[PDB]
């Protein structure tokens, strides 16, 4: 019915007004690639734009830029009306004006810096009263045409003239300031944003329908994660991207008040939220006001917690009020809040990965002007423990370093500097390198949940175990139909055992990568150092974090360190299977099979592994990784020498047949030593850039075997008899 | 409401409690419900403000001043019963305690029906399957799951059908139906709250899931079913039934399955406490949780309390000798105390299982604690056929598969080993199907290939040692 209603969501083209459609859509509306289109919105106002031909987006969804959502007064998920007008329209005179909210502190002719390299070679349309934003001069200005030839009858053409005024127009309250945070201002959290949208937009955008349908809304969203991960940013963006009244409660600000006055503040907050339409209450830093009532001193604090619980419980569905809260210490929150009816939805705003932090870097540098040598992808790769706040600080420091080299070379001593020199200020990759040099990552200690970068190509040989890992991991998650047809429940666990340096860690990471599943690595020393504080909840938290990351692989590396805590099965006579390992067994037994969490254990001490690991249902797929044979050694050398300029005379299979008892680590050490000899040769010759046959000969001269023949025999013995182990 | 009372100022919450009790006494037979009792009445030893202690004392005074003539019944709800001040749980204040435990599969199916009765479900919706697939869910979790499935159904109908009307009519609401895929999606995104909680239920495994072991099945029937089904014979002959059984033998021979199956046949509640669970609850030095296990078994009578993987417990300090000190410590002494402190007339039966009879501490084996020593050996040739048949019930096995051929080709294999063989053959069949897609019957060739890599999980020396302990384990104690 009425094939002209289009559903609106956030766009993917990071530019000015360019709408994107789906495969049935350009055929249904018979519109071409570079077509001028007219968009019709609510409140009797219009927008003219350019279509973008997209097919692999969805079945029916248009993609709308935040620049032109405000031109139509339409928000996310709203319905829009469209009308193709494939007529070329050229404007003669456009009377254009800035706004005195984003142009303060900037003087001169802002057109030669903003509107010149934004108009030409674009051919974009302009309508009456359109607020379009141009980024430049390490800042962003939204801009307003106020007078021109009849609307729209305007696209960007060279015959369109420009004129400087210097008189910005005041911003009325009818339109929303684009400088405010939106969904385009968050990077690295799209799954979490998707969950937040699914929980929030329907109750708020459609309150009457939701109330009439009589179903429970999620009213207890609790955002949590490490500090500086965008929790406040996400909450304020969700507030802005919906037409919901937003009341903010600050933990410290509430607790700074006198006794009996903070309770009044909470009551007034909830009363105002109930009064003012669908609304969002955001309690930032919830742990400030609501710590655990068992661990707290003053009775005023306990009254605060009880008052918050009462207000949460007295929140009815008829109120159409959604309460979000943010805390970076979710375990310090009083448990009564995290129950049903108060805070039942929990969203983990985790540390961004490499792609996510690259997106954050782009979001923070979009206003900045970067030199051509700036590789934001490289910066994202080189930043590991950084969070969104860390990346914003890094970008700010790089910008300030660039300024420091331009405030002295160019005397910027003028009181209010113009943009004619601000564009000349550019941030080089060296500035980013310097900023990265002086930067303290906050989330270094945090566990990493990401898809690892290592592929099968980084692993030499081991084809059989690659196939077995594929069958054990990929097939249950890719073809559940076969498993349910044949009735067999997939095994949830694999134990890697064998001599050291044979690729046990690489195999787990690579099988994580091929499935494109999240990977969590918990090393034995990490467990033994978290447990020394007698914190039984952190090992539980590891399995919890793996649960929300499904499909995920939970890899316990270096189990030998765990099994060597008290020596082993005998050890001092008492069992080294204690502390964490019993809790690990309990967590393995307490996780459902239908969950896509796969557990992999690795150890190079199969003698002292406790039998309870090997029980069916915990880790019963015993995979033995042996020393590489002659062909696997060639493969390992090829994999390790991918990044090095190896000379053509190097005979890799000669090295493979000259190394017999060497592991993958030993061959990597040989390659590293030969590369280091090449580096030394280059250094000496400076006072050639190809690692040669002679370097490998010299490295092989000092090459050493890290696995004994007795060790090989014992590993082969355990390779045959480790299923027995348990029992005696 | 606990928090609502505690949110008031000092001296005003006491007034609220007094007014509540006065109104209840005034208005006929009445019920006072104190929701979240732990909010207002924590342990007076562990509390800070004197206002809170006055609140607790006022509640105690009001409970004690409640006369029979008042016809007032006070109910209270708490999810932390052990945090309640002990003075409240005594006679005259709160003497009746009801444990609203986690629902089982049938109960959670009933909850799903109660929450979906208003909803319109498609014909593919199998609420029984959803109940089976939800384990740690409680009634609130199931209500949330149903609500999320309904909202997922709406999301696929608010866009396909423009429901943009302000007040939608029912002529299209009926057209909105919740499919089994919506329930599957909701179950995919759902966090069960009671995953860590102990499960008290009748297990699903029957005798048909166990191959062979007919003699131990009969012995378990005599030990468990007869005392609870025919007490008259036992009182006629004057013998008190033994309250305990210890399962010992090589690993993977069905010790867990036997306990669960004997629980199922009696239709009795089953509680499984594994050794690692005990060793991880005890690391917090919580001596009350192991007591709580026996308590929970007491209200679940007739119940079977199964302690699985006692080898892990006995390996905490190595064993009887171990490091020289005794590995019988921590939980095991409290387990012995709890076993000795439970009345015989209670229908709680205790079963222990271990595959390390060498390091089991003798105090377990004392008459009155676990004196029925049942040895589960490796399956023999016919029991292997039975085990293979039991494991292949759910798989489409081809007719050419010779099960007794596999049984006679496997000699030292346990039930776990045969299950591993079946799983490997099934996985080869899955691989064949995957390859052929780019037939739906596990064949003789698959079993041949699986048997090619089949492995024996019990050594001949282990078999000899288990046979030695099968004959001499009653001795054990003494030296
Ligand atoms: N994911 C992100 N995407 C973009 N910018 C981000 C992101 N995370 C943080 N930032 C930036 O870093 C700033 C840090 O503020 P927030 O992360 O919102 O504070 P927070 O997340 O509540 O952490 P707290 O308050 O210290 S516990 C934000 O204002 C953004 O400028
Ligand atoms: N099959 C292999 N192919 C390529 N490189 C390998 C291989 N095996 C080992 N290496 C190298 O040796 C390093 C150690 O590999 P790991 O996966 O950690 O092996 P491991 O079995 O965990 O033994 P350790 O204790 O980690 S040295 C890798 O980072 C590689 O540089
Ligand atoms: N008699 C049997 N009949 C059928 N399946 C069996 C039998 N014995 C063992 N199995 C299989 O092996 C698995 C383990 O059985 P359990 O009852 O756990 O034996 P167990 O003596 O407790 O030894 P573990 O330590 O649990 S492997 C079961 O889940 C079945 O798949
Ligand atoms: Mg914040
Ligand atoms: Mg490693
Ligand atoms: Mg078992």
């Amino acid at each position: 019915n009425r094939p002209n209603r289009l559903i609106v969501d956030e766009a993917i083209n990071e530019d000015n007004s360019v709408v994107s459609l789906s495969q049935p859509k350009m055929d249904e509306l018979q519109l071409f690639r570079g077509d001028t289109v007219l968009l019709k919105g609510k409140k009797r106002r219009e927008a003219v734009c350019i279509v973008l031909s997209d097919d692999t987006c969805s079945d029916e969804k248009i993609r709308m830029n935040r620049v032109v959502r405000n031109n139509l007064r339409v928000r996310l998920g709203d319905v829009i009306s469209i009308q193709p007008c494939p007529d070329v329209k050229y404007g003669k005179r456009i009377h254009v004006l800035p706004i005195d909210d984003t142009v303060e502190g900037i003087t001169g002719n802002l057109f030669e810096v903003y509107l010149k390299p934004y108009f030409l070679e674009a051919y974009r349309p302009i309508r009456k009263g359109d607020i379009f934003l141009v980024r430049g001069g390490m800042r962003a200005v939204e801009f307003k045409v106020v007078e021109t030839d009849p609307s729209p009858y305007c696209i960007v053409a060279p015959d369109t003239v420009i004129h400087c005024e210097g008189e910005p127009i005041k911003r009325e309250d009818e339109e929303e300031s684009l400088n405010e945070v939106g969904y385009d201002d968050i990077g690295g959290c799209r799954k979490q944003l998707a969950q937040i949208k699914e929980m929030v937009e329907l109750p708020l955008r459609h309150p009457a329908l939701f109330k009439a349908i009589g179903v429970k809304p999620p009213r207890g969203i609790l955002l949590y994660g490490p500090p500086g991960t965008g929790k406040t940013l996400i909450a304020r963006a969700v507030a802005n991207e919906t037409g919901a009244f937003f009341f903010l409660i600050n933990g410290p600000e509430i607790m700074s008040k006198l006794a009996g006055e903070s309770e009044s503040n909470l009551r007034k907050a909830f009363e105002e939220a109930e009064k003012n339409a669908p609304a969002i209450i955001f309690i930032d830093e919830l742990d400030a006001i609501a710590p655990k009532r068992e661990k707290t001193h003053g009775e005023v604090e306990r009254r605060i917690v009880s008052q918050l619980l009462t207000l949460m419980d007295g929140l009815k569905q008829r109120a159409h009020v959604i309460v979000m809260a943010a805390t970076n210490r979710p375990n310090s929150i009083d448990p009564a809040l995290r129950r049903f009816g108060r805070f039942d939805r929990e969203v983990d705003i985790g540390i961004p990965d490499a792609t996510g932090r690259l997106e954050i870097l782009q979001i923070h540098t979009k206003n900045m002007k970067l030199a051509d040598d700036v590789d934001l992808e490289q910066v994202a790769n080189e930043t590991h423990g950084h969070v969104g706040a860390d990346l914003a600080a890094l970008c700010s420091e790089a910008a300030l370093q660039a300024i420091r080299k331009k405030m002295d070379l160019i005397d910027l001593e003028d009181e209010t500097i113009d943009a004619e020199v601000m564009n000349s200020l550019a941030v080089t990759m060296d500035d980013f390198r310097w900023a990265l040099s002086q930067s303290n990552p906050s989330a270094l200690r945090e566990t990493v949940v990401e898809v690892p970068q290592v592929t099968w190509e980084d692993i030499g040989g081991l084809e059989d175990v690659k196939r077995e890992l594929q069958e054990l991991v990929q097939y249950p998650v890719e073809h559940p139909d076969k498993f349910l047809k044949f009735g067999m429940t997939p095994s949830k666990g694999v134990l890697f055992y064998g001599p050291p340096g044979c690729g046990k860690t690489l195999l787990a990471k690579a099988i994580a990568n091929e499935c494109q599943a999240n990977f969590i690595s918990i090393k034995g020393p990490e467990l033994l150092t978290m447990w020394f504080g007698e914190s039984e909840a952190n090992v539980r938290e590891i399995f919890d974090k793996a649960r929300q990351a499904a499909p995920c692989v939970l890899f316990f590396d270096e189990l030998d360190s765990i099994a060597k805590a008290r020596g082993g099965n005998i050890g001092n006579g008492g069992g080294a299977a204690d502390r964490v390992i019993n809790q690990i067994l309990t967590e393995m037994d307490g996780m459902s099979t239908k969950k896509n969490v796969f557990i992999i254990g690795a150890t190079n001490r199969p003698d002292i592994i406790d039998p309870a690991i090997l029980r069916p249902g915990r880790l019963d797929q015993l995979i033995y990784i042996p020393l590489p044979d002659e062909k696997s050694r060639v493969a390992i050398l090829k994999a390790n020498l991918r990044k090095s300029p190896v000379a053509k005379d190097v005979d890799l299979e000669f090295l493979a047949k000259m190394t017999n008892g060497f592991s993958g680590a030993d061959l990597t050490e040989i390659c590293q030593r030969a590369c280091k000899l090449a580096i030394r040769e280059s250094i000496e010759s400076e006072i050639v850039p190809e690692i040669r046959r002679d370097h490998f000969e010299e490295a092989m001269r000092f090459a050493r075997r890290s696995v004994s023949d007795n060790d090989i025999r014992k590993y082969e013995m355990f390779a045959q008899t480790l299923q027995q182990s348990r029992g005696f």
